[PDB]
């Protein structure tokens, strides 16, 4: 087990104390875990944004029974006293903040090399690894699950061609989870990764979103929230004109680069922010990254433009092109996680708990399911948002009878 | 033909000179309808709610080469001078305002006398009428465009009985009509109907909105944009759970009828409001309803409360209780056009535009297409929703296709 500092435990455990004390929906469904025990006698390889909520995840999993080999899934999101506190708990771990390229897929390999029987993936790079490089291990994997939007997509593609050999639940767009997750979670925690490390007043800036999905609409509401004024971009013309009709400017990047003074990209696609639009941007520009992958802004054009790279801050680079300056976030990773503490603890707590169900329908279907993406059934989903809803001191009427009929049969 | 008073014919001239001035989607399509004439010969039976608007709609098809027989179909939602100058443009229009029970059905077996075509309904109240009373004309009938989401719950659970006697357009559920019509037409011209029938101040109000789909939500947001205290009701978690995360109050109809200032419904189910939540409410509290039928609010239930029913002002109702008054605004029918003139022009240009490509699309699929609802492809809400944002002085970036290879390969 490979971790930064053993020393750091402390700190970890309290964390997933606090975090295991506001995810209610995941303690009732560890409760039943630790009961029944589903997972007894497998192996679950995990590769996830390692921090509290999801030790308490993994922990789930942990007391149903299950060995955990964890890793994470990106080079910058994981806390150091979080990981040393998941060894010792029982897990095997390798994971730590700052790892290289060439280390972070080292540390997945070897999470592979304990042989898993469920794999739960944020990315499908622990799911690509597999069909590409360690093609030995299809046969002992039941399943798995992917987490977020640009897995799915690659696995869909990956399903479209016929190169998808095990079962995958499609985790990320139950309606508990990309509703919640991707638009009230990364709206809080994006801008909580950019007022903690900046502290910059947001109130007054020309705050520039790429992309208008669920990861744009809350960035742009809770950075709405706090004053700014909010420019989204977008190649979707419905997505757009909903961004219009909710009070924003929307333009083209080519334009949104001459006047923005903090950048966010939730696009899950690459190059948003290239060469020419670091020569339109204005000297103090404050760049940011909310989807996966760190390619969203084009970390070599901006190196090549630069004269030298310093630091300005914890998590703040500097990079002086001569006549004026940029400065970037997170080294562009997941503001959120690279620069805060991700989602808050009681959106995670319905992402991880369709997470948790989905492993155990994984093994409960052992060998008949296909090698197909499955979608999460309706009723976890209505079961999961009742449960948080009820947690928040909230309530739901009931159709009667009568209402019932009205609305199915035409008189 | 059957009108109120035909000397008001001005004033509807006026109003349909206004809106054909800020309807630009629809305004192309009737060029293109006026040189291909794709309608000649035909004649169109049309229930829609027969307001400025919808007079250009019907202008349109008149180009297009079409005999145009048009009813209201809510009513109280006529607009008398509108269909004068109607009348005047060579329809046959049979409506007027604030018409009885039996005239509605009147009016609406006097447009199907003249054995159309195509119909295009909102509410399916002529698809119903047709299919139980006058059953003899489902041969001429090519098919159908249905405007409303009432109206696609009834045709859907006809097609699934097997009752459905010919095709029928799902309008309401394209993008460019549910996301826009629904949510942001609905959000402020019901918010107009009741401050421009009530002179009441919305902010510092608790209003209750029944319902969180496309409609509550739009109401809900213009209500809180005016300083409302918004209280939401739902018989659905998931969309509960968005509201409390948008800033409200979500109960119970039963708690949230003691404390309401405002009632706006937006289910599309009957009885949302009845006799035990009359007795809950406040004195003075002001009821609406923003669903496409009057039943969602129960008027036989408040007439029997009342000792009596007298004009307080322009459209609203005093239902003196003997210890407290209730008002009801129109009469419990379509708040935004029982008391206004019904949704903005810019966010019907786009519903109209979708109509009027569906006739084209029932015209050119003649005797082709099943006896099933049929959805609007996704290339017509993009072509609609980029000319809207282009005319509302917006643009879209576009993917260089090398941004376009990485998000279809999974590597
Ligand atoms: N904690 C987090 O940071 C977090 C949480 C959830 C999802 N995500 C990641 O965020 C990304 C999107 O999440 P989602 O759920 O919003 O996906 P989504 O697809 O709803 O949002 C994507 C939007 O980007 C737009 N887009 C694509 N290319 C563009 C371009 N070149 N310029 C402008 N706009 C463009 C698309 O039209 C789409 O509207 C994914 O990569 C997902 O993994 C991150
Ligand atoms: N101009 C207008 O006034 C206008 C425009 C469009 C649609 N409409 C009408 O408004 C209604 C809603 O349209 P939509 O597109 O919102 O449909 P929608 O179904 O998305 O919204 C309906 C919501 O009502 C909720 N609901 C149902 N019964 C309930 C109850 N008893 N208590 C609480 N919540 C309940 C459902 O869960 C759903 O979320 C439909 O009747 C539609 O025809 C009116
Ligand atoms: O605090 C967190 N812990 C674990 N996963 C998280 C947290 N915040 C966000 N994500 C998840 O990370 C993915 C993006 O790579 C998203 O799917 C999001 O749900
Ligand atoms: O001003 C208007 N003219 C015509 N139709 C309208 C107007 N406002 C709303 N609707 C339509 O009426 C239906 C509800 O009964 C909805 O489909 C809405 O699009």
């Amino acid at each position: 087990s490979n971790v930064k500092d053993m020393s750091l435990a402390p700190s970890g455990h309290l964390k997933m104390e606090w975090a295991k004390r506001h995810m209610p929906v995941l303690c009732r469904i560890a409760e039943e875990f630790k009961n029944d025990k589903p997972f007894e006698g497998l192996t679950i390889g995990m590769a996830l944004h390692l921090e509290a909520k999801t030790a308490i995840l993994a922990e789930t999993l942990l007391e149903g029974g299950a060995k955990i080999v964890i890793t994470g899934c990106n080079p910058l999101s994981t806390q150091d006293d979080v990981a040393a506190a998941c060894v010792e708990k029982g897990m095997e771990v390798y994971a730590w903040r700052g790892e290289t390229n060439e280390e972070y897929y080292e540390n997945l390999n070897k999470v592979l090399d304990s042989n898993p029987d469920i794999i739960i993936d944020d990315g499908a790079d622990l799911i690509f690894l597999i069909h590409t490089e360690r093609t030995e291990l299809i046969g002992k994997i039941m399943g798995g699950c992917e987490e977020t939007t640009t897995g799915i997509i690659r696995l869909k593609s990956m399903a479209e061609e016929g190169a998808l050999k095990f079962p995958v639940v499609n985790v990320n767009d139950a309606y508990t989870k990309h509703l919640f997750d991707n638009r009230y979670g990364t709206g809080q925690s994006a801008m909580d990764g950019i007022i903690r490390t900046t502290n910059l007043l947001i109130a007054g800036k020309n705050v520039v979103v790429g992309g208008y999905g669920w990861c744009g609409r809350g960035v742009a509401s809770r950075a709405a929230g706090h004053g700014a004024n909010v420019i989204i971009t977008e190649v979707n013309p419905i997505r757009a004109l909903e961004a219009k009709m909710d009070g924003f400017t929307v333009l083209k990047m080519e334009e949104a680069a001459k006047i923005g003074d903090i950048f966010v990209t939730t696009t899950g696609c690459k190059d948003i922010l290239r060469m020419e639009h670091f020569l339109l941007m204005k000297d103090g520009a404050v760049l940011s990254n909310a989807g996966h992958f760190d390619n969203e802004i084009n970390k070599n054009d901006l190196k090549e433009l630069s004269k030298s790279v310093k630091e300005a801050r914890f998590n703040i680079e500097e990079y002086d092109l001569g006549n004026k300056k940029i400065y970037l976030l997170g080294e562009g990773r997941l503001v959120n996680l690279a620069c805060a503490d991700g989602h808050p603890c009681e959106v995670m707590d319905m992402s991880f708990a369709n997470q948790a169900l989905s492993a155990k329908f994984i093994k409960e279907n052992k060998g008949k399911l296909e090698n197909e993406v499955y979608e999460i059934p309706y009723e976890q989903d209505f079961k999961i948002a009742l449960l948080k809803l009820h947690s928040m001191g909230a309530d739901i009427d009931e159709l009667s009878p009568e209402q019932r009929k009205y609305l199915s049969d035409w008189k």
